């Protein structure tokens, strides 16, 4: 009995990886899949540590011990309260506060560039420990917050919720898989071939 | 303009009181509802302390200090890898290894007493950090989890776990709604009347 140590994002482990963590537990009965989830920064130290086999991470890839796979393209949503009008550019919410998921500073880093890019800012962020929380937040009317679509989709309160795409150079984020370089070992090459069964799916129209 | 500060569970915040949330946000546009999300104890302290004007927690409610509501039946469902039999008793998965919510200890106590009640125990506990990365753990075959359904269900891999709902003694459990012993606040006896209309349907058949 083998080990593969898989680490990834909270939105990844809760939207993308289901179908294909399935499948590969009953393809391979004998290796045990070890899921973790965390920040990139800490998961890109234990895949370059050895500590984990790969990990689904945010984008780009640029660390020369690392190398990957572009996987999963993330659609970026300003959610806001109930009914507000399609929020365009970020002028239009100037000086609003923003809730934003903690582990996710790619994604609090996003959305502040949205924001300076047409000369605003929010008035203050909320770092929070949970996308439901964050969501709860902004349906009881206490701000915006930038959550994937797919992410989002998932959770009952988007019914509360108006949500509209950022402007073309913001809209999407790409999520990839990452491991040490070198040579893909045979769980990993194994885990990518299931995986690719998938994300043709995901990317095809 | 007033300010309403209401801890809440993860779980009762992303399926049971969204739709609460916007009602109260909308009816009462010059209240600040700050929603707050953390374990019952240390929402229990806050509450006691002032620092909350109510929370939605874990029962039964004992602490003289706090006057409160029973509100939201769960229903606690043990959860497994696909297709895994019907687990209607502990001792048939003796030693199984359980994920748990770290921040609900009153689940995690429910799941033990329920493997002891016959005379089996867990391999190990392995205490997660949000309920995605629990179920995600269950999906990829590393052990069982316990889960209400309300909070089950709303997450896209449950599609790709097995689960039952544990034998009558253990099967339900009551969120409260909590706040300091006193005369109840207008903008407190406010959020209950709006609840109120809600509780209704999800008691009810
Ligand atoms: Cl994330
Ligand atoms: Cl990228
Ligand atoms: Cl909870
Ligand atoms: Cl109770
Ligand atoms: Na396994
Ligand atoms: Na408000
Ligand atoms: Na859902």
């Amino acid at each position: 009995q083998g080990l593969f140590s898989l680490g990834s994002l909270e939105s990844t482990a809760a939207v993308r990886i289901p179908s294909t963590l399935a499948h590969f537990n009953q393809r391979y009965p004998k290796i045990h899949l070890a899921l973790s989830t965390g920040p990139s920064g800490t998961m890109i130290d234990g895949v370059l540590e050895g500590a984990l086999s790969a990990a689904f991470v945010d984008g780009p890839l640029v660390h020369p011990g690392l190398e990957g796979l572009p996987v999963f393209p993330e659609e970026m949503m300003i959610v806001a309260p109930y009914g507000h009008a399609p929020i365009t550019r970020a002028s239009e919410v100037n000086g609003a506060n923003v809730y934003a998921f903690r582990a996710n500073c790619s994604y609090r880093r996003h959305f502040e560039s949205w924001f300076h890019a047409d000369r605003a800012t929010p008035g203050r962020i909320h770092e929070m420990e949970s996308y439901h929380g964050m969501l709860a937040c902004v349906i009881a009317g206490a701000g915006l917050a930038l959550i994937p679509r797919s992410m989002l989709e998932s959770m009952p309160g988007h019914q509360q919720v108006s949500a509209w795409p950022l402007a073309e150079e913001w809209r999407w984020l790409t999520t990839w898989l990452v491991w040490r370089r070198g040579a893909k070992t045979r769980q990993l090459e194994a885990f990518i071939a299931l995986l690719n069964e998938d994300r043709q799916t995901v990317v095809s129209p």
